[PDB]
């Protein structure tokens, strides 16, 4: 029922760029890049939370060709504009320091990624992963916790959700449960999709609320910057509250070593009435209502 490896490394499919929009405005740090892709002349179907590879071209220091690097997919299964045509990514373009020869160093498929021209043919493997789907039930309630390029699948999921155009080619999916996206960025620049996410929070105020850590315009009460971490602890009773219905799934995604605040605010929270959290988060996986993608 789910799609999954329709494409694969040895015979990838040959997509074509449509368009490369940039997310950062100005005043911003990084770049990331919204990527939509042609999916016409193939049958790559793909649905929320999933993931594709692109094989970035040529070789790498050792002369041999390139692997694929996995990215989530920024679009629902309609793509964008609601066709059953495209498929849209959220690529950062990696940059960092002085200690790993030479003075800059930029990351191969993603620098390739974020400057890739309307036209341009692209390797795209997959979809691949079950790890970050979102039930079928409307009712459910959604708690999604996304570091920078975390917010990928939560796009998926509140656009699904949320957006006209979605709802009226989803009859069986009208949302009418809860959803709470805590986004952590360092710049107001940084929030990714700003002006939809406020859109869809002006036009549901009661089934989506957006909640935003930004650390260089925030502190936390002990007076460090703001991180998702500490908005997660500043709302840990009403997190757990949440957690603990049967129908409410959460998704943590972004960057490796967040779940570890996160799980440590939570613990408190449920320790109040003696629940001992890496327990029932142990449950909660094993239901399939805790769902983690971090890199
Ligand atoms: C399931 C999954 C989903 C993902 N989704 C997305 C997404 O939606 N958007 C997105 O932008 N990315 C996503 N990523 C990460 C993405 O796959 C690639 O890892 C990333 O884009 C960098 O690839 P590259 O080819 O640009 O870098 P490479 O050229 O392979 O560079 C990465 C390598 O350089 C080193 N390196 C990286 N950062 C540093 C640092 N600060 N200091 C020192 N060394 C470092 C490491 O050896 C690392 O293996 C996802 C990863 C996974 C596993």
């Amino acid at each position: 029922d789910v799609p999954v490896n329709l494409y694969r490394p040895n015979a990838p499919f040959i997509g074509k760029v449509i368009s490369n929009e940039p997310l950062v405005k100005e005043g911003g740090i990084g770049i990331v890049q919204h990527i939509k892709f042609d999916l016409t002349g193939g049958n790559l179907k793909y649905i929320e939370g999933q993931s594709i590879g692109i094989i970035p071209p040529g070789v790498d220091k050792n002369g041999k060709p390139e692997k694929l690097r996995l990215y989530s997919i920024a679009s629902t299964r309609h793509g964008d504009d609601v066709d059953d045509k495209t498929i849209s990514l959220c690529v950062r373009q990696l940059e960092y320091k002085h200690p790993e020869s030479g003075e800059t160093v930029y990351g191969v498929c993603s620098t390739y990624l974020t400057h890739i021209e309307p036209g341009s043919e692209v390797k795209i493997t997959g979809p691949v992963g079950k790890e970050m789907l979102l039930p079928d039930d409307p009712e459910a309630n959604v708690i999604m916790l996304a570091g920078g390029t975390g917010i990928t699948p939560m796009r998926t999921y509140l656009w699904r959700m949320f957006k006209d155009a979605e709802r009226a080619a989803n009859p069986e999916y009208q949302f009418k449960g809860f959803s709470w996206l805590v986004f952590g960025v360092p710049t107001t620049p940084n929030i990714l999709y700003k002006e939809e996410l406020e859109e869809i929070q002006q036009k549901y105020p009661d089934n989506f609320r957006l909640t935003y850590a930004i650390s260089r315009e925030q502190k936390n009460p002990q007076g460090g910057r703001m991180y998702i971490q500490d908005r997660v602890a500043e709302h840990a009773d009403q997190l757990w509250q949440l957690i603990k219905n049967q129908k409410t799934h959460t998704y943590i995604c972004g960057p490796r070593g967040m779940e570890e605040g996160i799980d440590a605010a939570l613990s408190a929270a449920a320790a109040k009435e003696g629940v001992t959290w890496s327990d029932y988060q142990k449950d909660l996986k094993k239901a399939g209502r805790w769902h983690v993608e971090t890199y």
